[PDB]
RNA sequence: GGGAUGCGUAGGAUAGGUGGGAGCCUGUGAACCCCCGCCUCCGGGUGGGGGGGAGGCGCCGGUGAAAUACCACCCUUCCC
């Protein structure tokens, strides 16, 4: 088989050709969980839009009303003032521009990386390479660059994700935790729903939202009703 | 509609993109072996069949721009 026999008995329970509303995605979700661990629940949309186009980039940040259910270790690079409004933010780790290198060698456990605009020189010169296909390079685009570091750091331990299309034209974020009550799982997903459609680009043709699904780490996909 | 296809270099070697991922598969048949189709960058890959009857896979590390399981939405090319 393709698929295990834990995977096919998942398979059974959504009917692939029906289009739910997201409180019954947001509860059927929690039954399509039954790998050995508490897993992430995800929403994916095929954008309309020319991904290709930069005018139609589709890229931003959400705070989730109710968190992702999981930690995430924060980077911090600052210099002067910053760095202790970094640290009392409750960064994992805040380290001055100058010692960037030595983040390089080993002390490299991050979920996350957050500078401020004046170290973004040694940052992108020093780290760029290794960040940045990572997709952990700072950049002001992504909310994760900003003067307001401490603010940045709150938002992002509070349960704030980032979405940007990928170049098919397709965009996928985390939302929450498998374990969660159905109802929260239904905030979150609505939330970043809204979040996409404020990021509709001005000049993209046709449907924006031409599909969306709800998922599992190591579960099948349940097409949803964006609107509801 | 049906079926395939995804390989510069380095790296086990055939790594399309992004997101999830620390677990995944297995008497609902593991390893290994044999037959056959298709695809092929000629390395292999992929799909089916037969034997077999209990072990494979991933996380880490290494290499690399990127990492392998598994899962999700997509995209490329080809065949009929
Ligand atoms: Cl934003
Ligand atoms: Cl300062
Ligand atoms: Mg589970
Ligand atoms: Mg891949
Ligand atoms: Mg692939
Ligand atoms: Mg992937
Ligand atoms: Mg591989
Ligand atoms: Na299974
Ligand atoms: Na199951
Ligand atoms: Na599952
Ligand atoms: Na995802
Ligand atoms: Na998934």
């Amino acid at each position: 088989p393709k698929h295990g026999k834990r995977y096919r008995a998942l398979l059974e329970k959504v009917d692939p050709n029906k289009i739910y509303t997201i409180d019954e995605a947001a509860h059927l979700v929690k039954e399509l969980a039954t790998a050995k661990f508490d897993e992430t629940v995800e929403v994916h949309a095929k954008l309309g839009i020319d991904p290709r186009r930069s005018d139609q980039n589709v890229r931003g940040t959400v705070s989730l009303p109710h968190g992702l259910g999981k930690q995430v270790r924060v980077l911090a690079i600052a210099k002067g003032e910053k760095i202790k409004e970094a640290e009392e933010a409750g960064a994992d780790y805040v380290g001055g521009e100058e010692i960037i290198q030595k983040i390089l060698d080993g002390w490299m456990d991050f979920d996350a990386v957050v500078a401020t605009p004046d170290v973004m020189g040694a940052v992108g010169s020093k780290l760029g390479r290794i960040l940045g296909p990572r997709g952990l390079l700072p950049n002001p685009k992504a909310g994760t660059v900003g003067f307001n570091i401490g603010e940045i750091i709150r938002e992002i331990k509070a349960g704030r994700i980032e979405f940007r299309n990928d170049k098919t034209g397709a965009i996928h974020a985390p939302v929450g935790k498998a374990s969660f009550p159905p109802e929260k799982l239904a905030d979150n997903i609505r939330a970043f729903i809204r979040a996409l459609e404020a990021h509709k680009p001005e000049g993209a043709k046709g449907t924006f939202l031409r599909s969306v699904y709800v998922t599992t780490t190591m579960g099948p996909s349940v097409r949803i009703n964006p609107h509801s």
